[PDB]
């Protein structure tokens, strides 16, 4: 049910929204969380997503964790998406506040080509501290699967669009 993208490349599409308003309006199968290895939900997106849950999606991960122990930095997991999405991909791009390779920004993307759609943020940029100019290009570069970008920031949407 996407509506009121901008198409960027055959299979990349872009919105100015706000990934959570989008995911409770589309439902999507799949809603992408930018995680942290320990999967605390604080802020940025994950904590927005988390607090949408009721932070159903805190007491999963919880268990999660003391199950399977943290993710690598650049993987993923499948966890539910609750009230917002039939399933959300945990996925942790590298944080860059923390001397976090960047390289591992593709291998983070990679996870998305498990799955046929998907609606995500940008990876490893808001707090996370990198560039999100460089984020979208290995996005375009990396996932050849149908992906949904909500972009929260107006000015950055814009941007983004126009260095595009
Ligand atoms: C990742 C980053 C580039 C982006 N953050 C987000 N993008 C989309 N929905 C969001 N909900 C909460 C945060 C948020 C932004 O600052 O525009």
């Amino acid at each position: 049910s996407f509506s009121g993208y901008l198409k960027l490349t055959d299979n990349v599409y872009i919105k100015n929204a706000d990934i959570v308003e989008e995911a409770k309006k589309v439902k999507p199968t799949v809603v992408v969380n930018a995680a942290n290895v320990y999967l605390k939900h604080g802020g940025g997106v994950a904590g927005a997503l988390n607090k949408a849950t009721n932070n159903a999606m805190q007491v999963e991960s919880d268990d999660y964790i003391a199950t399977n122990g943290p993710l690598k930095v650049g993987g993923s997991c499948v966890l539910s998406g609750h009230n917002l999405a039939k399933h959300c991909l945990h996925v942790v791009g590298p944080n860059v506040n923390k001397g976090e390779d960047i390289q591992l920004l593709k291998s983070a993307y990679e996870n998305f080509n498990q799955h046929e759609v998907l609606l995500a943020p940008l990876l490893s940029a808001g707090i996370f501290g990198a560039d999100p100019i460089h984020s979208l290009r290995v996005c375009v570069d990396t996932v050849r699967t149908n992906v949904y970008l909500a972009v929260f920031d107006k000015n950055l949407y814009d941007k983004l669009v126009s260095s595009f």
